[PDB]
RNA sequence: UGGGAGGUCGUCUAACGGUAGGACGGCGGACUCUCGAUCCGCUGGUGGAGGUUCGAGUCCUCCCCUCCCAG
């Protein structure tokens, strides 16, 4: 099985970011994934290829060209054939967090629609959107890259291609050489014993999440070995 | 005139063309108002292999990037840079980004943005070389790449003269700290859906305060947490006792 | 529907008793853009009757509608 995204945007060649390089990219050399593009300016009439119109009720800015943007969507969403979703990036959507990265990874076909300007005609997100997903708290100036970041999340999960995983932030991570800079690899990591490795990286997973994002552990139902553990790395935090 | 300098480490350069040839940002950087410049580690390698990622110590889940390379291009990017520049890790175990994170960290002249690649870096490199670790998120990619991006452009969208003549009319969400309105353009009429009377009134009053009061129904509603420590105008408070009365009872 | 005040394009704002303008909106057009930028046309008004005056948005009367002050 294979990961399809349909992706309405303007600047359909910013997603050569993610199909033509590292992990993703070749996950589209191999057939793994195929992401597939529409441009709403291949959908205008008229001399100047206009995608864009103001809002009603005057100010500055432009919204996209509603037109366009649907007969872009209804060809997209056509080509993606029965039970594809259409989602559209926008601030005020869902927030993504591990979760919601799982959830989407279940559709086997979606379409993300990339916002630019102002936004888009709030009556097409009525009509058009199944679900808005907003990557974070902060406003960008376009959609594009919340659509790769969307896509690069969920595509971890295709077959042939963990921090989070376990609701922990990741453990800390040393390569070669043994010293850096004064600074010594633990000694532990170098043991040689997966057990007490094992136990190490999870209890200083516990530690980062306690200390950095501590809201992160309400939700968890610790197992008796990383509750031992969390407990442990309080006591040494502060004794 | 006004300028940015972002400093990029990162083994695919390429992939920020995504915000440098295209949109808003593609201006910026053609008008020189934002410049961005990569350094990629695999051109530091001395491995005769262009090998740019080393084992972990304890086995486990793939490779690490190599501490050579990635460290050289720092050293070479921070010496380029000069003295007064932030150094920045991308990672998900970082500070979350936020409007707020967004307008600090525009407080920076200079910015170097450290992008991880397989399952990131060396402890110790963030130790010695970070000043600040920045999540775009509670979720895990599969590098920093895109995460920088979204940090550029973000910060991108505060530089003055970027979105043009006035940009401080021009609306999009927790640019006050609340959510955007709703917005509307032709044609009049479509499945069946009509645009709301007052934007095509002509009636600016009303119109001003119809804008205010959808963005603080809309805060209320979707994001409600938000509104918690806001600096509100009483007209602000009136609006969205309103708003909550409207769609309550 | 008691006592005050007031009516000009859709909105905001001008005009001595002398040919009713401007801004924004709305419609449409140029930039030759990826321009969330900037320009350019077109649309459109004195609430209604009387009366004064050589002439009324302006002054007088009545009618209507609107706001403020206690139903
Ligand atoms: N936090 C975000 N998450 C996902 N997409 C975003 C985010 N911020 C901006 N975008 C995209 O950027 C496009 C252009 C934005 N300037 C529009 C913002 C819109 N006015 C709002 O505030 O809701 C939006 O249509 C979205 O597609
Ligand atoms: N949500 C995120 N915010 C910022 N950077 C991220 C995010 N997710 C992944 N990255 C970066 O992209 C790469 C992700 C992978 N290497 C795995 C990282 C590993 N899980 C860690 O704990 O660092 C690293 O460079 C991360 O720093």
């Amino acid at each position: 099985s294979h990961m399809w995204i349909g992706v309405i945007s303007l600047f359909p060649e910013m997603f050569k970011a993610i199909t033509e390089f590292g992990v993703t990219g070749r996950a589209v050399k191999h057939n793994l994934l195929k992401v597939e593009c529409w441009n709403p300016r291949d959908f205008t009439f008229d001399k100047h290829k206009t995608v864009d119109d103001r809002p009603y009720g005057g100010g500055p800015g432009m919204l996209m060209m509603v037109q366009p943007l649907r007969d872009a969507i209804h060809t997209a969403k056509a080509a993606a054939g029965e039970g594809a979703k259409v989602i559209y990036l926008s601030p005020q959507g869902r927030k993504l967090d591990q979760g919601g990265v799982t959830e989407l990874a279940q559709n086997q076909k979606l379409i993300l629609v990339c916002g630019r300007y102002e936004g888009i005609d709030e009556r097409l997100i009525q009509t058009e959107i199944d679900e808005e997903w907003s990557i974070g708290d902060y406003v960008l100036t376009g959609g594009e890259l919340p659509a790769m970041t969307l896509i690069d999340a969920v595509a971890r999960f295709i077959p042939g291609v963990d921090s989070f995983a376990d609701g922990l932030l990741d453990c800390p991570h040393y390569t070669r050489p043994e010293v850096l800079e004064g600074l010594t690899v633990p000694p532990v990591l170098m043991s040689g014993h997966h057990e007490e490795i094992r136990k190490w990286r999870l209890k200083q997973s516990l530690q980062r999440t306690w200390l950095r994002r501590p809201e992160l552990l309400e939700g968890l139902a610790l197992t008796d070995e990383q509750r031992k553990l969390l407990k442990e790395a309080q006591a040494e935090h502060n004794s």
